[PDB]
């Protein structure tokens, strides 16, 4: 087997509208999302991580293993609950979305919730994870021990200042992942918000004492920006421009992080183009099923 | 005309399975649950107490004006979450209930919230209302300003030890609203967890010093006990199809409460057994829907089940 792809942070129940009186279980949560997206091309994943000993956390205890992402690592906290989010409805029909356990128990991810990591491997990060302790610091031990083994680090940084009970330590924390990361996926105002020039250029020139081996801009219709120390490149969803990424980021680094992981050298240019044709691939594969 | 009662503690929003992949958006939570219970009997009863700002809780406020419990001092915390319940089942093998939000905004609850109260007036308090401060005071403050005005007072030790910070605070704390109430709800398993006994007699002999005008001791699917200063009896019920014991018990003060605050002297004996003998048939009657509230019935409904 060998190649894998290990993933954590927040597991999200969503509670839909399901017209009046009713709400619709769906999960969610962006490591989860990825997770499922990774398991879907019929990649190895596996999720590890704290939910709540409640049956919103059964809910993705099972949801998870039916799509074959591997939650052994899957912790039940007997106290804090499970992250859940309730989307509401305007005078127009409008979406709105309220988080309804804060702070939720991923937030308490512990040093004894990491598990063996081997040569070879990837561990993705969201910013979430970030946002308090003890998970700000579990989460950063993971990331050092994937890399002490001789593992693979990617990181997401699906910002909001909602979680977190300092906001203040935002832009520094997450610059900081940046930093340890081998692959950084950026939206386009993501990479602006850390101080950008109104354009993706000295916004991008700024992180170049990072030396990360990889990024990767979003670009909503004109496809995905691809940067290496050495190059800079953009690789376009090839047919008469798409469509954008709504919600569908977390399908793109499903695909571009399956791929990655099951190369023999991901590094290699033209093995980093074809992941992320892929990933282009599973944007559009998203937002194409009316999402 | 007839006597208000103000009901106070945690508006609930229940989610109720509907499938697999479904839940039911149903309005609970004790003070909730009796203070639409007694509306719908024709009853006059008021609430206060604090929500989330969410709409989670304008959810409530519009279910109660609809109903029609008087919320002119119901409050939206403008931080905290409205209490919500997620209602499985549980093997071994019956129903499950546990709390998403601790602590709720009802835990909250202010001095300044407390509306006046007038003689003659009821008030019911859930033991989740004493669990953290500033509820806690604020509640034990309530309850005093009642009995001061020459109100009276009923309590349900509905106990829940995970909305407590300090679980280990639960049973003295319990057990001193215990000895300020007027009426007191036991489950058979709650009255031996309070005295540290096993037998309901022992249980009683226990708290009989505090001297509480009515005890009453549910028995399950036999009735329930009726205990006075005086006198003991058991006054009996009938069964039903049991699909959603959500909010039975606070059925079962519904009907109690609303037949005594209609009484010019409810601690007359006759008026008591026949409290309880509403509170049987209004308790059974609310495990026909899905939902606490949705089979609490009209005074007709009742009448027709009892007679
Ligand atoms: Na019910």
């Amino acid at each position: 087997s060998m190649s894998r792809v290990w993933l954590t942070g927040d597991a999200v129940v969503d509670l839909i509208p399901d017209g009046q009186q009713h709400y619709l279980k769906c999960p969610g949560g962006a490591p989860a999302n990825v997770a499922v997206a990774i398991a879907r091309l019929s990649g190895r994943s596996a999720f590890f991580g704290r939910v709540g000993n409640d049956p919103f956390g059964r809910f993705m205890q099972q949801t998870l293993t039916d799509e074959q992402v591997d939650c052994q690592h899957l912790h039940f906290d007997p106290v804090h609950r499970t992250s859940t989010v309730v989307v509401d409805l305007d005078e127009h029909g409008e979406r709105s979305f309220t988080f309804m356990v804060k702070p939720s128990a991923d937030q308490f991810l512990q040093l004894s919730d990491i598990p063996s990591f081997q040569k070879g491997e990837w561990l993705h990060v969201c910013s979430i994870a970030l946002a308090n302790q003890p998970s700000r610091s579990s989460t950063f031990a993971a990331i050092a021990q994937m890399k002490e083994v001789g593992g693979y680090v990617s990181f997401d940084p699906n910002l909001r200042e909602e979680v977190w009970s300092e906001p203040q330590e935002l832009q520094a924390t997450v610059m900081r992942a940046v930093g340890l990361a081998d692959v950084v996926k950026f939206s386009e105002e993501e990479l602006q918000f850390l101080t950008g020039t109104q354009s993706i250029e000295e916004g991008l020139q700024a992180i170049a004492d990072f030396q990360i081996p990889l990024v990767v801009v979003t670009l909503g219709a004109k496809g995905a920006l691809v940067a290496t120390p050495n190059s800079q490149q953009i690789v376009s969803g090839k047919a008469v421009k798409p469509i954008d990424t709504t919600g569908a980021g977390d399908a793109f680094v499903g695909g571009l992080l399956y791929r990655l992981s099951v190369a023999q050298d991901w590094h290699n240019q033209a093995t980093i183009l074809d992941a992320v044709k892929w990933a282009n691939g599973c944007g559009a594969l998203a937002t194409t099923q009316k999402g």
